């Protein structure tokens, strides 16, 4: 039920549309690879990033000066991979048109 | 663990084949994104189980949120060695 | 949906600055990452070099800030030690030394093959 959440979707076919347009791209391996990873990656971190979430709600209601500090930190990897994601379609896919 | 073991038997047929410089890292990074994974999911069970025993909804969301973390990271790894061993022997 | 772009940009912003402002290592980490991403960017290569230099230390950024935020949430859990504390960043501290040790090969086996 994790899956069903309005953002995840959102997220999830995000990356999966871009998995599916890297496929269908006339690219070698090596690209074709790099595109499907750097979004792969993207999910991955944000999955990560949301378990995380999950842990530091587990804990309580109650705000600590740390627990806000894991979801930032743990936003700023997700930040840093979609970036690292945009730079490696760009890279690659510019003069591809 | 049964990983390093693995992870080495992947390095070994990664420099076992024939495939230039750039190709022999995409498939070994692709194999050590899944320990990093792994290793970091890993760590998020270590917390969660410490703080508590007893089952909470959100508990047990962290574990699942983990855990499809290492597929994805397994699925690239998997899609990568499929891909380019399918090009080098092309 | 949009809006949620902007919630999330501002929590990565508090995220990026705390851990400069807190921690020597953090920042000159910081800094070995952005020389070498500017250094990839103008050295004559393809781009599956280039994104392959630039990737692998941004993985580096992304496995510490990663495991910072374990750091912290096992912080915050209580000031007592604990086997699974230590566990815990044990096991995160290794994935930060395996993305930096792949980082520096990568960039090593890349500069060998371009310059030799
Ligand atoms: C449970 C098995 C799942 C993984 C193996 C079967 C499905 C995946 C096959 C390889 C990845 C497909 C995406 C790559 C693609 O579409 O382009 C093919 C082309 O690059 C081949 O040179
Ligand atoms: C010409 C270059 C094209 C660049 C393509 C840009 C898209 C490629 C990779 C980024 C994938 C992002 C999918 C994940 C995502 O954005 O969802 C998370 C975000 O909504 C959190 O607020
Ligand atoms: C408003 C809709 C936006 C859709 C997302 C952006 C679409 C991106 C690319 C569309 C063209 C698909 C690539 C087709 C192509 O390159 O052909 C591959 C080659 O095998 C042809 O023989
Ligand atoms: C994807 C859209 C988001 C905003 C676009 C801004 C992208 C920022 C940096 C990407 C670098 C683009 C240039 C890459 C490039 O191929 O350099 C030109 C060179 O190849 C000439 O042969
Ligand atoms: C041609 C033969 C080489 C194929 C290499 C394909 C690489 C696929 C996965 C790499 C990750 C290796 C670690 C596997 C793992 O952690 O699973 C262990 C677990 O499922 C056992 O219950
Ligand atoms: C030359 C400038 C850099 C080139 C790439 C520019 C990057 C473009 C868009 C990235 C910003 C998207 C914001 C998504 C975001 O807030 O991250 C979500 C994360 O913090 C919490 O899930
Ligand atoms: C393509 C983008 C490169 C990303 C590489 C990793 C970046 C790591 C650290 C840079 C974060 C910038 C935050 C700087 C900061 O917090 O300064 C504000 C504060 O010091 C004011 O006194
Ligand atoms: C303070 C944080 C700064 C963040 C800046 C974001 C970095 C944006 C792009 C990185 C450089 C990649 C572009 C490399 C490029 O286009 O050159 C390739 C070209 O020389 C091939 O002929």
């Amino acid at each position: 039920a994790w899956i069903n959440e309005a953002a995840f979707r959102q997220e999830g076919v995000a990356v999966l549309l871009c998995v599916v347009i890297a496929a269908w791209l006339d690219v070698d391996a090596v690209t074709r690879v790099l595109l499907i990873s750097s979004v792969m990656l993207v999910m991955i971190v944000e999955l990560l990033n949301s378990a995380i979430e999950a842990v530091v709600d587990r804990i309580g209601s109650e705000y600590h000066e740390l627990s806000g500090r894991a979801k930032d930190l743990g936003s700023a990897a997700v930040l840093i991979a979609i970036i690292d994601a945009v730079i490696t379609w760009a890279i690659l896919l510019w003069s591809h048109f």
